[PDB]
Parts: C-alpha cells; sequence; structure tokens
C-alpha cells in the first residue's frame, strides 16, 4: 500500500495543547462557547511501545496519547479505528484520532476530572500520575532544575567527518 503516516521526532504536544484548548471552549447549544476556566495541559514521556508516549488534561477530559517514534512509516490508517498496544497497566486498544496539526495520533479516555477539588495543580499532577499510571513505571515529574545553560567552546568534529 502506498498511503503511510510518517514517524514523529518527538510529541506534537503544544499542537495537542492548542487544539484541546479549543475544543474544550466549544461547546454548542444554549451552554454557549465558555472559555475553559481551567488551562488544558499536556505531559510528554518515554518511547513505550517504539512510540512518543503523552496524556493530556482539561478541565472536560483526560487521555493518553501517542505518536509514532522516530523513522518509522506506519501505514495509513482511518480514523476511529482501534489499535491494540500492550501495557504492563493491561493490553488496550488505543483509538487512532486524527486532529489539525496533529495528524494521526493513537489515543485512549482515561477519566473526566469533573472533581470539585480540581485545580490547574490537579491537573498537571494527574497528567503526570497518568502517564506513571498507564507505564506502571517511575518517569521524570516535569517539574526539575532548570536545564537550560550558556553554550560555549563551540566548534565541529571534521577529519572522518567531511
Amino acid at each position: 500500500m502506498t498511503e503511510e503516516i510518517a514517524g514523529f521526532q518527538t510529541s506534537p504536544k503544544a499542537q495537542v495543547q492548542a487544539a484541546f484548548e479549543e475544543i474544550a471552549r466549544r461547546s454548542m447549544h444554549d451552554l454557549s462557547f465558555l472559555h475553559p476556566s481551567m488551562p488544558v495541559y499536556v505531559s510528554d514521556f518515554t518511547l513505550f511501545e517504539g512510540q512518543w508516549t503523552g496524556c493530556v488534561i482539561t478541565p472536560w477530559m483526560l487521555s493518553a496519547v501517542i505518536f509514532p517514534g522516530p523513522d518509522q512509516l506506519w501505514p495509513l490508517r482511518k480514523v476511529s479505528e482501534k489499535i491494540g498496544l500492550q501495557l504492563p497497566y493491561g493490553t488496550m486498544t488505543f483509538t487512532v484520532g486524527e486532529l489539525d496539526g496533529v495528524s494521526q495520533y493513537l489515543s485512549c479516555s482515561l477519566m473526566s476530572p469533573l472533581s470539585h477539588s480540581m485545580s490547574i495543580e490537579e491537573g498537571q499532577r494527574l497528567t503526570d500520575d497518568c502517564a506513571r499510571m498507564i507505564l506502571s513505571l517511575p518517569v521524570t515529574n516535569p517539574d526539575v532544575p532548570h536545564a537550560g545553560r550558556r553554550a560555549l567552546l563551540f566548534g565541529r568534529r571534521s577529519g572522518e567527518n567531511a
């Protein structure tokens, strides 16, 4: 078959976030398209099943998200199809989503975080705890030290490298 999905270098984390920021606002009928009042957020972590892992949280939902790993040529899938993935959490079907700025990706709903104790901190904590949960293995909590440093001693390997 000629139709394919190219592997992702890393997760489209920003595009999943911005799309879900809008989808969380979009609300039809007399409810009106009121703003989310809780910033949607997305964790990115690990190369599980050979594919980049992540979770999204919004006021309306929490869902695991997965993107084909680097230098891969997956076949083109149809949307809303299910793909069985193996996790220590249990073998679980991830549904093929197709989303603007994200293209095809593999996702499943985990819960609706409609608790009255909910806050942006519980949002981010629960995206990371959701990552932990479905990996069933420890993972970097994304509140580490500032990792940026100044660049110095500029150069390139040259010789055998042209």
